[PDB]
């Protein structure tokens, strides 16, 4: 039937895993803020560029997806490789899991804010 | 007929008055919180600690999300953890970092807990 916000972020993450940013605008607003950094589409286009050049098999998958009119709020569990650095921590190549809390503001069928916090601790019991 | 909203509001309300006696209205007997299934009892001595460790820990709410049974918040925090907190020496030093919670709730109750705290703004206040 007629979609949603969790079948518009859905879409979104496929986008993602196909690294398809050519098509990020269809999901993304013009005026996007990150965090609180004011960065737009092409700020947010080029975190997730480098996203996937810190951690080549990325893959992005929602645990846990909760929604009303306006917001989303989801729990994605990632297990992949960081290169290098990731988080200030030298994972440097090795396989670690962690999850990433999100919470986005929709404005017109677009993410227009993001609030996001990555689990760092689990990474550094996995390296400790 | 009461809202997950209102429910948690309550809830939130009853932790910063420390009233963990009432802790059971709002948390199921066999709750789980990050994976580690230690009961009603379990979640009362970690919130029993929590406020041991940051005596002016205060809840707050800057987003909620939720459904029929499902509850997202972000939690902003501004507070003075006494010693040790997420394995960094803030010691006395007041910090503002946020915490990212998602919440299954059964019967009105809080069954299952997922939650993440932003390690990295404290490390950027220390730092």
């Amino acid at each position: 039937g007629m979609q949603t916000l969790n079948d518009i972020y859905l879409a979104y993450l496929d986008s993602l895993n196909h690294q398809a940013f050519d098509e990020l605008g269809t999901f993304v607003d013009d005026n996007v803020e990150h965090n609180g950094r004011p960065f737009g589409l092409s700020g947010y286009r080029d975190m997730l560029v480098k996203d996937f050049a810190d951690i080549p098999d990325l893959r992005f998958e929602a645990e846990i997806l909760v929604s009303d009119a306006t917001r989303l709020a989801a729990r994605l569990f990632f297990d992949c490789t960081p290169k290098s650095i990731f988080m200030d921590l030298p994972v440097n190549g090795r396989r670690v899991q962690f999850c990433e809390h999100v919470f986005y503001d929709f404005e017109q069928a677009k993410i227009r804010r993001v609030w996001s916090v990555l689990d760092k601790v689990a990474i550094e019991r996995q390296l400790g």
